[PDB]
């Protein structure tokens, strides 16, 4: 998931890597 709660400025190496 991109955002977790609102988590604009990070996103996981997870969604889009």
């Amino acid at each position: 998931k991109c955002t977790s709660d609102q988590d604009e400025q990070f996103i996981p190496k997870g969604c889009s890597k």
